[PDB]
DNA sequence: CCATTTAATTAAATTTTTTTTTGTTTTACTTCTCCTAAAGGTTTTAACGTTTGGAATA
């Protein structure tokens, strides 16, 4: 009851909802982390693009396309093996080197997490796939405190507060 | 005181006829079955994702 519950998948007017509905799913905080980690990922895969003098592979959505394929491609970042090698990377700009580069397992569940999109209908298939507890709460968990780390600092990076999410 | 007869009538087997019944045949509707179509739900297959061993390394 607390807030503003007004926003509700009811969206028509009272007999015209009383015909039909919007379609709706499921929400629960697990999906939205994911769904946070989804777009956090997707303005980081943007700033590469930006600043990249090279093509940026973090931004196919293919098929044949596979997080496994591209993580053995590029590989464990040297100063940190939980992150990937993006620092031998082309940027325009002068290269940061580490600076820009994310966890492993995280991309992992951010890239399985988007092949999602094929069939949303089969919604709760990936709904809540990033943060699932598929112990397992330990590795979740800790993959989410890598992510925030990840966040923080490429917020501290370029000087945007730890707030703007 | 009355026996005579025949004249009219009936009765009856006989004939012939007409009908009536029986089996025969032909043909048409009549149900009885299927074929056909539609759709739906049930099952079959597939795909992804999970978790787990398999192999190698630090």
């Amino acid at each position: 009851e607390s807030g503003q519950s007004v926003d509700v998948c009811n969206e028509l007017e009272y007999p015209w909802k009383l015909i039909t509905a919007n379609n709706c799913i499921v929400s629960t905080d697990e999906s939205r982390q994911s769904q946070y980690i989804y777009r956090t990922f997707l303005l980081y895969n943007t700033v590469l693009t930006a600043i990249l003098k090279q093509n940026n592979p973090f931004d196919v959505i293919a098929e044949n396309t596979s997080i496994s394929i591209i993580v053995r491609n590029l590989g464990s970042c040297p100063n940190n093996k939980d992150r990937v090698k993006c620092c031998d990377l082309n940027y325009g700009g002068v290269p940061p080197g580490h600076v820009m580069c994310p966890p492993r397992e995280i991309t992992k569940k951010f890239f399985h997490y988007a092949k999602w999109v094929r069939n949303p209908n089969k919604y709760k298939r990936y709904s809540e796939l990033i943060a699932r507890q598929s112990h397992a709460r330990d590795v979740s968990q800790l993959h989410l405190l890598d992510w925030e780390n990840f966040m923080g600092e490429f917020s501290s990076y370029f000087g945007l507060h730890a707030h703007n999410v």
